[PDB]
């Protein structure tokens, strides 16, 4: 059975259009994967070669994400297509559900060595292979669940929105250079306001030094598992040199080390085992608001200025933008409120009659034990009758804080044995002089709890809380393929047949003549023709000429390295 996509993450899911891959795109995939196989089979984690094949990824052509999804299903994993930049919490949430999110664009031939934007080479060929090791898949899935609970600052949310805006303007024909420059400046302004170390920044550093640039084994002879290294033979070769410091993995070093995506990594972190990473991630998770709860967790929710969920010891989950807290003389929290539409939930399921439409202007809740050391959450029906908490009865009780509640009880919502929500009408709630609830305001819904167990970003029932929009994407128009693309396709068609008859050899010589007359800088198609002739021991004169031309092709250092690496794989 295939891994299911949660309804809340369905809005981020797109479609891979295979017909948008040109013959050059398949050739670029093939060259990179052949180079990746040559070097990584000896220096990468042992799972890389069989893991790529078992993930549905082949060297000859770009992979289909739907095939990868079927291939990973026996491992309890899946693959989905995403279009454009998605929030970090969603990126991690997919992984927490055992789903690999893959952007399907491929890099241009001019950007084989470095792509400014991560492509299918990195997102499929880098992130999928080691998942075939169940210990690694366990770490990535657990990392996904923890990363989806990480709080970001309002400044980080603003910076992310501005970055998403720039990508839409930059990739649009209507946009002017000045319209782009403004979006570029908005990013610098928003990024400048970012300060401090959020849980999300720490999780981002941990993911980078493990899932992305991680090394495993003896520090003297480390093996590569990092997706960025598995997608870059150039970086993987440099990383194993003394030019890059190998440092033992630690949570402290990784969460405290910043990174630059533009330049090669100055240091890399070596783990002994995936079990070590999983244990360290769990130990780190205890510093996070989802595990801590309390005012410390709620403070992170307020700094986010974004939707968050507070879970009480009753199990009542409150989803909204938290805005204010009332603390006592000892700094202990006794009351909290939201300033936004709010929803209430039990067991990640929205309670009936407790949607955003009901709580449109905010939700306020006293938190603590009652007087006489009474935990209202664990109170029995008999104890509630003694307290006066019975439907149709005017209830009057005082919290240990001094918050005073008087109202006619309308409803009691229980979570199993525990009391979770007490609804009131004609209700007045007061703390000293301050009126926390006025009877003119109507219904008071009192969440029951003495402690805040967990604070996490987003919603407990995201499908109910958020609009699950079914976006419509237009199918892209069919590609028009020029002479060069057709020549690449012709070499691929001949290689697939596995026969090199006289007419096929004549076609290859015709292609070599077109390249000599009209395509002086075309090195990849020349390499593919040389590879094919050498494989079938045919066209001896054409092969010698192509080998000499490619060996002495250009003064350019990058292309020379790219050609020489291709020449190195020849029979
Ligand atoms: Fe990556």
């Amino acid at each position: 059975k295939k891994t299911e996509i949660p309804s809340h993450l369905k809005p981020f899911v797109s479609t891979q259009h295979y017909d948008q891959y040109t013959p050059v795109n398949h050739a670029v995939w093939r060259y990179i994967m052949r180079q990746n196989h040559s070097f990584l089979k000896d220096v990468a984690h042992p799972a890389y070669v069989n893991g790529l094949q078992s993930s549905g990824i082949n060297i000859d052509a770009i992979p289909k994400v739907e095939e990868m999804n079927e291939c990973l299903a026996p491992s309890g994993w899946g693959a989905v297509t995403i279009d454009g930049l998605i929030p970090g919490v969603a990126f991690f949430d997919f992984q927490g559900h055992g789903l690999l999110p893959i952007a399907t664009d491929i890099r241009k031939v001019e950007n084989i060595e470095y792509t400014p934007a991560p492509d299918i080479v990195h997102e499929a060929a880098g992130h999928a292979p080691i998942l075939l090791d169940p210990t690694y898949a366990k770490y990535v899935k657990r990392f996904g669940q923890i990363g989806a609970k990480a709080f970001s600052t309002k400044e980080e949310h603003d910076a992310f929105e501005a970055v998403r805006t720039l990508t839409i303007v930059k990739e649009s024909p209507t946009s002017t250079p000045d319209e782009v420059k403004a979006a570029e400046n908005a990013v610098i302004e928003k990024q400048n306001l970012v300060s401090g170390l959020s849980e999300a920044e720490q999780i981002s550093r941990l993911f980078w030094w493990t899932v992305e640039y991680g090394l495993i084994g003896n520090i003297d002879d480390p093996k590569i598992y990092g997706a960025g290294l598995l997608s870059s033979v150039g970086e993987s070769k440099h990383c194993l040199t003394d030019a890059v410091e190998k440092v033992p993995f630690s949570i402290e070093a990784c969460i405290g080390t910043t990174y630059d995506v533009t330049k090669m990594q100055p240091q890399l972190f070596v783990c002994e085992s995936f079990e070590e990473l999983t244990d360290a991630l769990e130990t780190f998770s205890k510093t996070m608001a989802f595990k801590t709860g309390g005012k410390e967790g709620l403070e992170k929710a307020i700094r986010s200025e974004n939707y968050a969920t507070a879970e009480l010891n009753s199990g009542l989950q409150i989803t909204g933008t938290f805005s204010e807290t009332i603390e006592n003389d000892a700094g202990e929290l006794i009351y909290m409120r939201t300033n936004s539409p709010t929803a209430l939930a039990l067991h990640n399921k929205q309670l009936a009659n407790h949607s955003t439409s009901v709580h449109s202007d905010g939700f306020g809740t006293p938190i603590g034990l009652l007087t006489e050391n009474i935990a209202l959450e664990n109170c029995t029906d008999e104890q509630l009758q003694s307290l006066g908490i019975t439907i149709g009865t005017i209830a009057e009780f005082t919290f240990a804080s001094g918050i005073h509640v008087k109202g006619t009880v309308t409803d009691i919502v229980k979570n199993d044995k525990k009391i979770a929500l007490i609804s009131f009408i004609d209700c007045t709630v007061t703390y000293n002089a301050r009126v926390l609830f006025d009877a003119s305001w109507g219904a008071f819904d009192m969440a029951v709890g003495s402690q805040i167990t967990s604070v996490f970003p987003g919603a407990a029932d995201a499908a109910a809380f958020f609009p699950m929009d079914e976006e419509v994407h237009e199918i892209p128009a069919p590609l028009v393929l020029n002479e060069l693309e057709r020549m690449y396709q012709t070499v691929r068609d001949i290689r697939s047949e596995g026969i090199l008859h006289d007419a096929h050899i004549d076609q290859l010589i015709a292609i070599q003549e077109v390249l000599n007359k009209f395509y002086a800088k075309e090195w990849l198609l020349r390499l593919e023709v040389l590879e094919l002739l050498l494989e079938h021991n045919k066209g001896h004169e054409t092969s010698a000429a192509l080998l000499h031309q490619l060996s002495t092709f250009t003064t350019d250092e990058a292309v020379t390295r790219l050609i020489n690496n291709g020449l190195a794989l020849l029979p």
